[PDB]
């Protein structure tokens, strides 16, 4: 189902991207459609119950390493004091991990290609670049640096910056993950621009599917930031798929 | 299901040795402390079975397993008339099918960090002299040589399973009856050779998965179809042996790590079956 | 809470028969064998204290006791570096008041059935030599058994264990037992538990009555296989039950635990209806 | 955080005497010797402040504490030119609000018993006929003082600009020598809010020549004349005290204004 509510400066920002990614080579595949599968319509008009939480101890982490799934794969809730939580499950058809790999650094280096992923949204991202092309991993291109990025959550737009870490570091079973079908992750702190100030813990898993992989996210944000979350997720992540393997491809 | 209320002292050291040594197993976060029976063997751990509950061992009484239904005392314990014991255990594997059981039989006896997933608390050490050999083939016809707790104390055992033919059952008629995988053997005190016990465990189709029929004769006279081994006591002659109360441990012990293997078997034999 | 799991092969057959035997006492309708822990004390069930948890026996500790709050180790067990053994528990008694322990610690001891209502389980027999003690007018309830002597039978583990518990003043070993009353200690059972015969001392056992808004709580120590009586010298003749071929001051403390639990837990289930009855 | 490596022996004492007296009031409880100090201030502990950094006592000086975020030497001493001394020194209280430390400082001022809790070892009596009639230790010996509080728009601070500077409680007076009534200190304590509960900052002027807004008191010296006296030193064993009873007060009450 085509998303049905676009906030009035993304409508501005999808047409400024629009005419500067034009002679990129990468331009066909900007396409501002997004749609979110009904699967996780439900989620989109209630909260998660607390009992579909999942916590941020190493053991509740590991939970995720399971085959099948936990409650609450896909939603979002209020959380005790004014924090948020979001989960978030997108399907990846003929995809890899490896390409998830990829991305999260081939995207990193240009603000066009970061558009790609969320026409409507993404305004800026950088990285201070060697790292593109040194000589020598996927995962390296990415895990222990930070993305400096400018996007609309809802209607706000955010100054922010992520740096991605060893999953490890949170207490994740590392050495399970191959045997679980864990082929990629993304995981980082989200730290607002200048202040500093933690806006989000968040988990992105790239697990091996029949059909590809699946994308499991879950993030620790107020409510209401926690519902903008599984919008954007969805809407970004169900658009990346869309086009995840002719670009990896090309 | 109820949370167990008793761990034996040596046992709360043993767990922590457990989850440490386990630590970068890629089958690590399987590894959980909690264990639980549930409601519906507790009216068996608080009284012994009868005398006319107790399956005997001929071919005729091991048989009567086949039949459909449930016999009497499925699950239960006592102490029979000659200082021996006798353990019946029923444990529920919904989602589950036997097929992960003949996988599960041999696939945790390789490494004693896979052992300690089934009984995180009792589980010390297992090995065999055949590591070559890595699904009944891969554990019938061999011994497994384990150090683990059925009560209070660590016991050295050696665990040889056999062919249920050879002790009388009808192995032909398992398919129709619905038991699509089987741990039969002899339980011996490494060292003495003395008769721990004769053990059976019956994996049968169910709506839901499948369940585990499990029966013991602890410190028994001999094995099915055979006679005494001449030369060795009857567990029995040990002084403060008793078969009542092995039988009972052994029914906690039972219902403790089956219960347990019941909450992760499938996942894990998706992961690494 | 949770149900007990476990339940020594001995102790199903005295369930039993203590059932059986207590038919047509008026107190019958209070014997139930339903016996449950809290959650709280679960991790007090699967891992020892540390030796910083511990409370001592000297004055100075154990008026550790009277200070307003909690110490460290309310629940608890270890063992001690030279083979005895350590056991704390607290237990909550909602809708109950100290006075109904005072009471129930004469009470019970009259009659094995009465004894038989606390842990179903593991009570067996209990007698004393004063039976005239029970209905001697204008004694309060503290004077029915502190001096006595209780001789009991009962299960600390898989084996019936004779024991005698004598039941003293706290003051005797150096507790502010003047200043209860204003620490909110409103009932006190201290004694020394010695194994019949032998008179090895099997522990000093303090169990403090402190009132709180719901009722009270029970804040109980015992120090298994100690080598004396607090500010009293070792006797003279008597070897430490450490000493015995087979015996684990770690093992023991456990069990105190699990036993303490279960039963004072089950005795906050009816003490204050048996009390008004 | 690192435990107080120095105890006069005079406060060892002091400390034992305060334990025996106070064993069966009400608040006993919060008896605990136990003191320790912020690793954050170690390097004031280490060396005097500059000059630049000290706070002047003028209403513009005074006003500067108003401001969001820190001056200059939020912790530190030092001597001053005139013989005087100067100690600042920041003490949190998460868990805290400024209400519990209003209520402090006048609950804490009618039983020497509850003085005690406040710093263990240096506060042996306190009574009152506000003036608070004290004798204790800041330093070596025993000191008979007197403090009396006073308004601190009096002093020239912005009383109308508190609220919306987050300062939720003050405690601003003269600490006199009993008897002589030569000036020990001009004292400032503002709690001012904070996410996690409330900070203090103090402000001490040591054996300072007038009280603000103010002439010197005729007749009597300033402190810098008695022959033995180190304003310098002095302010070093104010940031000490300070930063011992204020930081081991921070530990108990919440707890004990609950109670
Ligand atoms: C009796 C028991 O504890 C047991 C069992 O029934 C099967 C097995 O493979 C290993 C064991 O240690």
């Amino acid at each position: 189902h085509p998303i049905t509510y676009y906030p009035v400066d993304t409508q501005r920002l999808v047409r400024s991207n629009a005419e500067r990614i034009r002679h990129k080579p990468y331009a066909h595949y900007f396409n501002p459609d997004v749609a979110v599968p009904e699967e996780v319509f439900a989620a989109l008009k209630a909260p998660l119950e607390p009992e579909q939480v999942l916590g941020t101890s190493s053991t509740e982490l590991n939970r995720l390493l399971e085959p099948g799934y936990l409650e609450g794969e896909t939603g979002y809730c209020g959380l005790p004091d004014g924090a948020g939580y979001t989960s978030s499950l997108v399907r990846f058809p003929g995809a890899t991990p490896e390409m998830f790999r990829w991305w999260f650094w081939w995207h990193s280096f240009e603000p066009e290609r970061y558009s790609l992923w969320h026409p409507w949204c993404h305004a800026d991202i950088w990285r201070t670049p060697e790292t593109e092309t040194a000589p020598n991993t996927d995962e390296q291109r990415y895990v222990g640096s930070t993305h400096h990025i400018n996007e609309y959550i809802g209607q706000d737009p955010l100054d922010i910056e992520i740096t991605f870490i060893d999953p490890a570091r949170w207490g994740f079973d590392a050495d399970g993950f191959a045997a679980a079908g864990i082929g990629a992750h993304a995981c980082g702190s989200v730290l607002m621009k200048g202040s500093h100030m933690r806006l989000a813990t968040m988990v992105h898993l790239a697990r091996i599917t029949d059909d590809g992989f699946e994308l499991r996210s879950r993030y620790w944000i107020g409510e209401r930031q926690a519902y903008e979350q599984l919008v954007h997720d969805q809407t970004e992540f169900n658009h990346l798929a869309t086009f995840l393997p002719d670009i990896y491809q090309e």
